[PDB]
């Protein structure tokens, strides 16, 4: 029967026998996402155009404000903030949340899909909360997911027991569970990478890509897709299968995507869905960070596709 | 002071001393686009999931009905219909409309941007309306444009005087003019093509793509982007500059995109914005259609980029 | 087949061979009403309460701006402004518009139904526009109507040919025609008046009210209803029949309601629907205004009920 | 800072140290109300009007369906159902909810304010759940309140510690706490009753009403208001003060309003706000019902106004 995100979260909080603090965090997040969706869809824009009487900064304020008001967090790391934000002792909670309020911000002007990425850690070292508390490997994530503002708005949530997708019915401001226990196809038929950096790809990426266009056994070549918005390329991967890649290159010898609020959440989601997320040399989730804005290379998607690339990495080493 | 689509179309109908038949038609399109936008964003989905107890199809039905009720059309060609729709003599006007109600339908499940494409012709000749009236070259278009259901919904309308972009304020259901007399960049920095077909690209396309990744003059390479929905790929091109391509290959020696309701509308917008739209051999708008579902290869975008490719084509002539 | 306000106004402008100045004006009103509706229903209130960090006034500003930008008006009389607004010679059209942007403003805090009232005159005379152009008797109205923001938003438009009701589909921001050529019941069963002023009603009003509660012919008594917002009380009267009254008393020997932007528009709708609108002494539409904020007593509704009262008035003459 | 209904309810559930079952009930109710609001505002009505591709019954289905899915109820009493609905042992919970899904249904066609009224009891006699479980005096209510669909949508919730009002921001489908610990003025200046039944009022009502129009000490007479929709007249009373009355008459020797799903909830709300709710002879909340559809006379509002009427009842006895 009808399952709303509000009901699902509360139920899981009950089975889990939690104190209701994490439930509060999850409900504040949901609220922040409906707010950003509305802003993203340009509601009320007639007022900027003088009918009479920023989107990334606004998103940052909504997230930070709604999260602090939940009384469940103590440390916040935003892609928009150079420093980790320590919550007032007044509003503190036991959770640390790393997030990208509006990923794909360069795409705003072209009206391409954008999203919000989040990762939630539980503060374990009980000392005054600080930046150090956010420096945990993703293998330590309690919950992670993202909201994609594409043709429709969807919220993907991942936790210990699985990945579930919720579609937003904008008519009643409610997220509906449209898919339970999501698992990615073992093998896909689409590869996703910015081939404009061909000149700077390592030999392993080079070989794999060419293997997709000219398959050794004359099978059907893979189709190519690259929206240029991580949340959008990763969501397509999750739903239809395949492989997404943002390896290291010249401008980004350590990749472009950040570990804490972009790489780790998508890797956590991928792994819970039955897929793989690697650096090419090691699992993304086992990297212990040193800088909150640390970057990391990432390859994620169907297990068989990711394994095939790993085998080529091993061969050129 | 603010300009809405309704106000704009009306002032334009007035300066042109029209009978008001085309204004009625442009207002019918506006309404259809808002109705589709709403459906695309999933309003009401809670009911489909039993709160109280096909999208390409709904779109088709919406456009066809809203258009017939305009009393301004005589023939309608749809991507979804094998044969052209001849209007009941009662609601028969003088306009022929070609459209793709929801382009990128394959993308629906992944929530990737999708849109509506349309082209309007004035029925030439004085005899019982038939498919033959839609078979006019693109150069004979009265109006053409598209609606993109992406992060926000936008309608781009191109007519003899230029191209204008209207953003939908979903809060009041009104398209606000946000950019007027749009012109495209002379030279962009992004190329768009499905490189999964590399194995079957003609030698000219191969060389160009090669030149974008490894510039012979040691200039910075072009970035790559390919959403997978024409309306999104073309909209990005018009706004940020660059080039979009869908040449022939084993994927039909004639390309995949249809001439009447995909290629022509987009080529018209391009030319009006200052770009070019070619098949590599001739201008898209000058082709005399032979069938309403005729496909055609297409290359469009910034003039300097399109010309650079045309030069390579001539080389391999 | 479905009729929208935009389509209707346009077909009507065409049958009447208008220049399209009044169509532009009616489309400007439509937009203003949708913008106000949205504000009334509190969309965006979360921001006023710090989610990310006057209504009568906003309404006034919306109508005045949207109307000026129509280039179809020369003089605007508002309930909120002491003096009439003369349009900048640039945006000067030939229409004079009288309106109450948000009637029942005192009701705002209790969330009782409220609405917008308007009357449109054609500037008679050929000299610099002034308040004097608004001082025309109601019988000289070109169009009049109201928008009611109640359980749903409805626009009622009355013109020489009749009265039509349009319901707002807030999902697509479009007014759909739901009732055409509306006529009122000959005799209703509800009387509407603020009986808190009993102490000061003239003897005729006293006797009538007495006759509705204790029918001398032993017929069933009339039911009583008095919302407190004229637009809601009048809309109920037009749809269900009955009588609405606001006679003189110590609450101004001339009544409370204004002639130009409250009484006249409503009297016009009434007469066009088949009812009557009198002061008890003369038809409201035949009064020659002396001042733009002139008040006048009013009695409107089903013809048999209004006539029954007029007879009682004559008795006490 | 920003307080949503979701957050407020959860917080109160935590302080209360509840098992989260009642929180689930309250969250299901909230969802049902946003759904009914959307339906009431006529969203999607363009589809009934053939753009191509009941309100009281629909409301009943939404409430019943959303409540059963909460797994927190065992008995339901609807104004629309002749019999109390026993929930399947599968979906049972410990709560009994009495409700009027859409009060003021006769007013739908006139677009007057309407609302949903609810009352929540906790099943105490642990025997197979049945109708008898609903037959509890209102003094036993755990929570009660109503949703008013007027100019804006508001949800009033009352519990042991106070009455709080939440306004719906339709843009993000979220209820915001706009007023905390609401208390009604000790004395008001508006009386609300259907004077059309004058002929059948008892001597006590008769005297009091006339005392409001012709005050003994020449003070200012009370103003009169009567929307004809209980939720709307009761809300105005709560916010602005005064007295609402629906005494017994001929057609209704025991009043018209029902005890369990109309009278008790509003009486519970009134008492928590510091006002009074009486039958004229005794408190509404202390009546032990015998029939689930039992009717009862009711007088509620400011304490000083209600006391003054009670003194007149005592005098004529
Ligand atoms: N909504 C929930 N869903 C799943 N697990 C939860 C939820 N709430 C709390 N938990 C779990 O119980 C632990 C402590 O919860 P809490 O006491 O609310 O901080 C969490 O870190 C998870 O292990
Ligand atoms: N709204 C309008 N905007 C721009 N051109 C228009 C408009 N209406 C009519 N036209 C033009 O005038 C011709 C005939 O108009 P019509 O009588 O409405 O069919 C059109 O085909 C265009 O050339
Ligand atoms: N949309 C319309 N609907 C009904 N009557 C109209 C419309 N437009 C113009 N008229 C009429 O024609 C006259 C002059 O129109 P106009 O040239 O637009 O000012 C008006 O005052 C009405 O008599
Ligand atoms: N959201 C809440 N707000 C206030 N009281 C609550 C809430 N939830 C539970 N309670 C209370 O605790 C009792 C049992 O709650 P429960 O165990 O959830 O059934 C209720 O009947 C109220 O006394
Ligand atoms: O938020 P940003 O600054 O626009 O960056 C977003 C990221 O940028 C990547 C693509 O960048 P390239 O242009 O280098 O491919 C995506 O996969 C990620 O969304
Ligand atoms: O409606 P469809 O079947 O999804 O077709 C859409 C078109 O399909 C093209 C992409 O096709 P490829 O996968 O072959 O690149 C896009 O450019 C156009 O939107
Ligand atoms: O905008 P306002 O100041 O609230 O005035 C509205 C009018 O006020 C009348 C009611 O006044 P009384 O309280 O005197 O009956 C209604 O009939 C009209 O809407
Ligand atoms: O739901 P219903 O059948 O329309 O009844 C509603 C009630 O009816 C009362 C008024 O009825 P009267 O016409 O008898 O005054 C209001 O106070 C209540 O909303
Ligand atoms: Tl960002
Ligand atoms: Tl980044
Ligand atoms: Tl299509
Ligand atoms: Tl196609
Ligand atoms: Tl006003
Ligand atoms: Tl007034
Ligand atoms: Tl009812
Ligand atoms: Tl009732």
């Amino acid at each position: 029967n009808i399952v709303t995100l509000t009901r699902f979260v509360m139920e899981q909080g009950r089975k889990a026998r939690g104190t209701g603090e994490m439930t509060q965090l999850l409900n504040s997040l949901c609220t922040a996402v409906k707010a950003i969706s509305t802003a993203v869809r340009k509601a009320g824009i007639a007022h900027l155009y003088g009918i009479a009487g920023k989107l990334d900064v606004l998103s940052n304020d909504l997230v930070i404000n709604v999260l602090k008001s939940s009384f469940a967090t103590c440390v916040l790391v935003t892609e928009e903030d150079k420093n980790a934000i320590i919550v007032e002792p007044e509003k503190r909670g036991k959770y640390v949340v790393c997030f990208d309020p509006l990923d794909g911000s360069s795409n705003i002007d072209c009206l391409v899909s954008i999203g919000t990425i989040f990762g939630i850690y539980r503060k374990n070292s009980t000392d005054e909360p600080s930046e150090k508390d956010a420096l945990q490997p993703g293998r330590n994530l309690v919950a992670a997911g993202y909201a994609l503002y594409g043709s429709a708005t969807m919220l993907v949530l991942a936790m210990v027991n699985g990945v579930n997708c919720f579609m937003l019915d904008p008519a009643i401001g409610e997220f509906i569970l449209v898919d339970r226990n999501v698992k990615i196809k073992k093998k896909g038929s689409i590869y996703s990478i910015n081939e404009g950096y061909a000149k700077e790809f390592d030999p392993a990426i080079t070989e794999y890509i060419q293997r997709k266009k000219f398959p050794p056994d004359n099978s059907a070549p893979y189709g190519a897709r690259y929206v240029g918005s991580m949340v959008a390329d990763v969501h397509r991967t999750l739903v239809y299968g395949g492989i997404f890649m943002y390896p290291a290159n010249k401008k980004s010898p350590k990749g472009k995507l950040r570990l804490l609020y972009e790489c780790n959440p998508m890797a956590y989601v991928m792994e819970k869905a039955g897929g793989l997320a690697t650096t090419g040399k090691e699992a993304v989730l086992d990297i212990v960070p040193t800088d909150i804005h640390q970057r990391a290379p990432i390859i994620l998607g169907s297990p068989e596709d990711v394994t095939e690339l790993l085998e080529i990495y091993q061969k050129h080493a």
